[PDB]
């Protein structure tokens, strides 16, 4: 299993990423990824629009994304990576979501002959009554049909506007690239209190903390 996201640094890389909810919620992130010595860096930039006014995003009824498997596979030499995912909601249902992400990682001409897949596991740890603060973790393991250090940090900015309400959140955080796990601690800097369910940006919130063979 080749793993294009390491191998594209010092470079960097970024992904785009359409987020379609079943009840027409749909969401747009781009992020910019690049390295400083020690630390990852990451602009993000995040759109999402015609949510209900009274559907489980805009009444916070939502409680974290379910594991998720993510198929990686080469499209005319394009990365791509396509999740179904499930976000359990209060009182036990699910509502539904498609991803669609392009990785255009440093090597233009990817070329899998073959898929792989990607299976996640999201969490928020921590956070306080309005979500102003968080602390979310990611496990990512990738399994069959020295310039990144065994310890590395993960910092972050968002721009985000969700239904008319703008909003900046950025980001500290670190993980262990090889072992596909990582921490980071947001802060909402402009936009607080958000009115929409925080749920719908942590997956925004690097695919080099992934444990590839």
């Amino acid at each position: 299993i080749p793993d294009y996201f390491k191998q594209s640094f010092p470079e960097g890389y970024s992904w785009e990423r359409s987020m379609t909810y079943e009840d027409g919620g749909i969401c747009i992130a781009t992020n910019d990824i690049t390295m400083e010595g020690d630390s990852f860096i990451n602009k993000i930039h995040f759109k999402g629009t015609n949510f209900p006014p009274n559907g489980p995003v805009m009444q916070k009824r939502t409680v974290g994304w379910e594991a998720s498997t993510e198929k990686m596979y080469e499209r005319d030499g394009v990365l791509k990576g396509d999740v179904k995912m499930k976000l359990l909601l209060k009182g036990g249902g699910h509502y539904r979501c498609d991803y669609r992400t392009t990785y255009k990682v440093k090597q233009k001409p990817v070329k899998l002959p073959d898929y792989h897949f990607v299976d996640h596991r999201i969490e928020i740890l921590s956070h306080d009554k309005d979500y102003n603060k968080v602390k979310l973790y990611e496990h990512a393991v990738a399994r069959n049909s020295s310039v990144i250090k065994p310890d590395m940090k993960n910092k972050l900015r968002m721009e985000g506007n969700v239904n008319g309400h703008a909003f900046v959140i950025e980001g500290e955080g670190s993980g262990k690239p090889f072992e596909g796990i990582q921490t980071i601690d947001l802060e909402v800097k402009e936009g607080a209190p958000l009115p929409f369910a925080y749920d719908i940006l942590t997956t925004a919130f690097n695919r080099v903390f992934t444990k590839y063979p």
